[PDB]
């Protein structure tokens, strides 16, 4: 319901972005080629014209997959085996290349590239892809991997995993959600200024939080680092709310703000809630969107030069949908920046 | 839904007959508190307690006719300095405290505190609990309760939080007074939370939460794996498991599809957290957003009924914790006459 | 002996005298404390400052009436919360320490405490000075003069004691504050001591105290001798010296005999310690054994003038840390005067 | 003040006189040290050691012929490396150091370096007691007695001085070994501190010193809050106290007035520091500043006697420590008649 | 010396004909690899193993006509996916894996790797050992032996090295596996390194490696020494020693002239090292600059047969490597049958 | 292995014969040495060196006439405390060491021991280089060496050791001092170890040796990884590689095959060692079973010519290391020369 009406205006802002640039739709690569979760999303997701999926597997291994779900419109769209692409040998030695000083040497680079989520790391990285989407079958940190070690992180920037919860009037972005166990103040700076520029590209102003377990002590450890963030994101920033550390009810409520700790920066409650540790933003999110009556999208892979989402573990059909969306709307959103 | 509430007001109606009728004496150490005072006026309309403020008699009752809520007129009202057993309460403080770097002046300045006489008026009889905190931080409201009443042997100071939902209610712990709980602590939290469970006629089926699905890994995954076995070690009977997401906790479906080894089957109703981070900002965010009542925070582990209300509280949140701190006092009352 | 402290009365009578007579204020939170009130009556004769008690007035005068000392009649008494100023304090300190976990209710309850309402005084320019703490341990009376008051540029807050010999005086630091100051707190520490002892017109010899006679081994001797090493530094012209024994650094004949190459002749004034054991043990030790005066401890590094006694006080011994408090005060307000 | 000393001094002869008349044997390493010859002078009157002196005879007689101290002309002299049982010591110490990096060259090194010769006399029973570091550092002094006679079961080596006042002494420990001792070493401090006290007729008030009064907070508060109770229940018949401080241990009415629920009463006579910093400063600030005779530092804790003087002391100083190293050397005489 | 792997190969048929003339089946996860397949060539011929390869058959049957290698054309081959045990093998390593983030799915997927199925074939008795890591490096091809076939009792891995000279034979440990071991874990490996030496009927004779002789200093000295009194403790028939360097561990003379108190005679055959710098290093010098014969590493303390070479080996290696796990494979089946 | 030294022996004399007639003057502490006094008759033949030989000159020569070692009747024999510089050495040692805890007594009896006079000689010019450690551990015989001669201008002090294959010759280093380097100083130790290298008229191809090839993981791998970085920053113009492991090292074929990317080609002939565990103990396992003539360890990093033997040398070892010790004493002479 609340994501239909987000997600069916991310939709049309990715119609937007195709036209305008001749109707090219992004190409995203799946390396889970067999998935049945994957495939009938895509069912929805050509339909709605979003992407031009790229399937990875053995043809007739995925083909095969296709008619036994008889998903009829996955009728010609594009299947990769890695090993049997004319570009193996080249993404091969590129992988090498990279990692030989990592300890990986030439049999584990071609076994490495046979895999399909390092071999979809590297289309996107060498332009053969604007995106890919993994991470239906196989944990996150492993899914991840390939992605860091191959398409890595713009500059100054740090992986972060990002939540939309949509409630009536607004979103909320939570981050880091999946990837750093206990960021320091300023990894939690540049977390908050990633999530500040999602939250800037719907046109919404980025009202920051730095979470903690207490109101505005700044006592040793995390109330310290929480207060410590807050002022170096204000330094790099200087145009936005952002403060901490709060509590979280003192986060999102802005009469209970204003009620208790009127000297603070924030009005209008935050939109942005940055956490202290892996611990608080993964049970978090993952709590309200079991018990909450409030849908949660993501998580959403921010920091990375190219557009790679990593789908949670439990997602659902209609969460890889959500998810292609969005990484269709981040490489149109990469493909303009890069060339201006 | 307030169907979990009504039924602890009828049980403490329950508790008081098959007592002569007597209500549990609840100290209130902030009596000019005007959430405080606007909870009351409920709570002596539902007949929970017998509520002592604290303050100065005239303030107080300035405040309560400011307010004009009629229903509180003639509640006790003391003083703590100019009571009769203040000077005794300080020497019992003094010999508390007296190695813990608190000389006599001291003690008698803490003693004029109503936090402090408070907390003295539970340890000693004078009252069958207390509800502190709407208006200063947590750490300052539970610290005279914890150097004045204590933790029973082998407890430790947690909070704990209900989330009420339509089926079913999940408790969160521990959500105010840890910071970073060992694995044997986290063990000893869920044992503490899984017998208030038990008190609602409700099997307790515990998790150990972390950011990892059964890894073990070293850190907090690790930590929650070792808590949920020192856990099955002191309780066999009891369904304990982790390290575990929260999602897969919750969700029946989550874990008997992905982790069918587990010993967790039809979704968690305990939750333990790794950390205070984790425990805190997910019960003030489920607070927050989502319908779900979430009721507390409570203090378990200590050795008489004494809970401290968040800061960010509202008005029927103080409601609902005097209601079970009624409840609370009832039982520690039973458990100290069997002793 | 008595030399030195009627040295100090006199020179706090000529910085009065050379203001048109004024006297600093200097603000008791403890109006009540028999202590304070007898050392007072002492105080009020010699014309030192004038005090400023604080309390309910009644409960002062009656306790004035009780130890019957009538000279005290006409002082000024004021109970905090009444103060025409105590809601502005409450501001202010509220708006100093609300991102230090301390809400409007806290702060209102804080400065009522005569221990806060003194050091927002003395911040504030309502009084010149505060003595504090003979009824509180030294921790819980020197945290407000801290979080009000503050370290002035550079400064750290240190604890200072003199012990007065017939010849001279050593003084000892820090007696009070650092449980185990660094290389760099220890130079600073040295460097605070330093311009005491000059303001006495003596020239300050200081000696960084260890167990160890310049042997620089790992934990304190390396300590002890990279502070001396750091002071030297920051001040050329005087001599430091360090690691070396505490009777090494007292006694020349033992210097000069067993360490001809120290920096440091004439034997020591200056005492800088490696610890809070050590400093406060030995000044304690000091004061109750062997016949030398010992006043203090004084604390140094801070804007303006505020001392905490010892809860082992003695009656002059407050009335020594009055007269030193006094001086500190009006040697502050001529700095400020610029 | 010196009626201690001679109380000492008569308590030594009436313990030769009853067992046969004869002194004990006493090894001084430093056999050409003048403050050790020039107090050897004043001992022999006294009739209080033999003085065993090592060095190469002739140099150690033309000093004592330079010094004119004809008193000295029969003392016995022992060159280590040409003494009949210098071979049989090498090999003892070799055996129990050759997996230490000790080969059989340099156990012949060490043994014929008067220190280890020294401690070696005394372990093996040609000598009674030693006395040494007049000349060395007290590390170097210390680690020959400590490898070689060792501490008793459940000893821990500490420097141990008293301090004597009009009335009554002070004992302070540990003044020169342990750097940082823990709640249970500085338990055996006390207990070993206590029994010295009795060996006098003297009733042992202990007290764990600190910068806290009976606060118990993190670090030496609760260290020595612990060492109290370590101790107490070690020996239930004596007064054990702490964490307090220097003042209130030392005077009785400080302690009633401000912490009556105190054990200790009558003030304390037994000081157990908390580093050794505190201690080392203490005992060498009180002899040079407090004017009270400080005797020491003796070392405790070891299977036999032997006590190394401090780096600093006079010659006066070392009379003192040979007279008590006297004492020591007949009760660990007595007690070894098992 | 070929001499010493001659008498390997006739006591494997000694094992062999007095076990029906059954060999042992022995699992080569690098079913493709040249080295392997060249190795094997040989080893058919000395009637060692019969060999399993795995890999999917024409890639493998088509490397071996590739390399024209005539005898193997009869070898078994083995597809681990396509094997009939396979969805067995994958819930048995599920089940042991379940708590350490492996779900079931990459149970398959690690089972469908030859390394884990290998381990799962030795495991589950479908095989006698096997044999990996010509293509990957040491801690990948360890992990799936170290997780699915695990360590026996009180046992640690460590890989084990034969230096083969003239007259003798050293072995080296732990080469391969542990970075630091502790004195208990380097006790452990001397006493899986002894045992081997045993087989062969030799005495072994234990030196634990350091850069120090008989010094027992903190760190690697006093590891080490530690490490050879537990192992004389846990074997008290042995001649066990350290902490020693590796020329006095090998030499007897040196031993006998500079430490003769010393508890090995003879000159040490079995040599333990204190961390992996030291002793992959060693091992790798001695095969390449020395001019003795190197074989191995052999995995130690595993429950049953597996060894990885090392990723540098040749032919001739692992020739050698599959001869002692042969000779392991037929131990510890005489051990699985008692 | 005969023909490195025969080359060196003559490049001795011409250095020698460019420069007048003179030799380097090379001190012996361990003047009673059979070893070094078999080995001294050996070079005097060969005339290497102006030998200085301490001890008390009738000891040392009935131990020369005992052994019947004809060719010394004429070599110098100092006795440290007898010769005329003795005490301005004292002085100089006093001056460098009174604030490291030694006082004059020290001084003088530490410039009485052979091995600190010696140190002092090279120091002050009275000799060229010295050659101790026969006799005692290696750290107790380079510990003067450190403290009296000390390292240059960002020197490290690392023991070098040459391996003379047929082909070439392998450089090891550091063999003696430091435990655990961090990855400066190993980058230093390779940029010393090179320039020796160098100085044989050899290109200098440096391996950062690890149990790893290329990982780059924590700990070790990563410190030789940086270590390698460190190196070719300070030295663009050399091969410097890490990390990696010992026969990836030396082996160019492994190289060539298996690492290809690598910047080190030909096989290094420069092993710089992670630890001393590590390094230790591949020089004395060569020595002994690797059949390959290794010399030394030589002390790099130090202001002027000073070797420390290991205890277990033999007498050709002693004899090689003198050789070079004249060669080093020779090339120190001509930078000393601007």
């Amino acid at each position: 319901s609340h994501s239909k009406v987000f997600i069916r205006s991310a939709i049309n802002r990715v119609h937007q972005n195709s036209a305008a640039n001749g109707g090219e739709l992004p190409r995203i690569v799946f390396p889970e080629g067999t998935s049945t979760k994957v495939l009938k999303a895509l069912a929805t997701l050509v339909e709605e014209k979003i992407c031009q999926p790229i399937l990875l597997g053995y043809p007739e291994r995925v083909k095969e997959k296709i008619k036994a779900l008889d998903i009829p419109l996955l009728n010609d769209v594009s299947i990769v085996h890695p090993s049997s692409h004319p570009k193996y040998f080249s993404f091969v030695e590129k992988l090498y290349s990279l990692a030989q000083r990592k300890g990986i040497n030439l049999g584990e680079a071609e076994r490495l590239m046979a895999d399909p989520n390092y071999f979809a790391a590297m289309m996107v990285n060498q332009g053969e892809a604007d995106g890919m989407v993994s991470g239906s079958s196989i944990n996150y940190a492993d899914a991840v991997r390939p992605i860091l070690q191959t398409i890595g992180v713009y500059k100054e920037g740090i992986p972060a995993g990002l939540n939309f919860v949509l409630l009536e009037d607004k979103f909320l972005v939570l981050a880091d959600t999946t990837v750093n166990l206990n960021p320091t103040a300023e990894q939690c700076a540049q977390i908050a200024l990633q999530a500040a520029k999602i939250v800037e590209y719907f046109g919404i102003e980025p009202r920051v939080a730095m979470l903690s377990y207490s109101n505005f002590s700044g006592a040793e450890g995390t109330p310290r680092k929480m207060k410590k963030a807050a002022e170096i994101a204000r330094s790099l920033r200087p145009d936005l709310m952002i403060e901490g550390d709060m509590q979280a009810d003192t986060a999102v409520n802005p009469e209970i703000m204003e009620r208790l700790f009127p000297f603070s920066g924030l009005k209008g409650g935050a939109n942005v809630l940055v956490f202290p540790n892996l611990e608080s933003s993964n049970i978090a999110y993952k709590l309200i969107q079991q018990i909450g009556k409030a849908e949660v999208i993501g998580p959403f892979l921010t920091g990375v030069r190219r557009s790679a989402n990593v789908l949670q573990r439990t997602t659902t059909v209609d969460g890889i949908v959500n998810s292609v969306v969005f990484t269709a709307l981040e490489a149109q959103y990469i493909k303009e920046v890069l060339k201006s």
